[PDB]
């Protein structure tokens, strides 16, 4: 299944280029919206924005999301942001399960 990751010696210090380095190494691939959705149907709920394939970034949420974005419900990705220079979290994926 999918999982969230954050800096060990900090917090939000992971860029798209970095997220690509740690992953894809073993032939894996960064989690995307399409792949993320399949997880939401399994009760997957994570309120946090992180870089992904094609510089894509988003913070999927079943309903609650005060800290992330502002109210509203359901994923609210902007579809590839130009803030590729700003600092944010990051997501990954592994064939370990699902």
């Amino acid at each position: 299944g999918v999982y969230h990751r954050e800096a060990r010696s900090g917090k939000y210090k992971l860029t798209y280029a970095e997220a690509k380095a740690v992953c894809e190494f073993e032939g894996g691939h960064l989690a995307t919206y399409k792949q993320l959705e399949a997880a939401r149907k399994i009760g997957f709920h994570v309120c946090a924005a992180g870089w992904m394939a094609k510089g894509r970034v988003g913070y999927p949420i079943v309903k609650p999301g005060p800290n992330c974005g502002f109210g509203k419900t359901g994923i609210i990705d902007y579809g590839i942001r130009l803030n590729r220079s700003e600092r944010w979290d990051a997501y990954c994926y592994n064939p370990h399960a699902k």
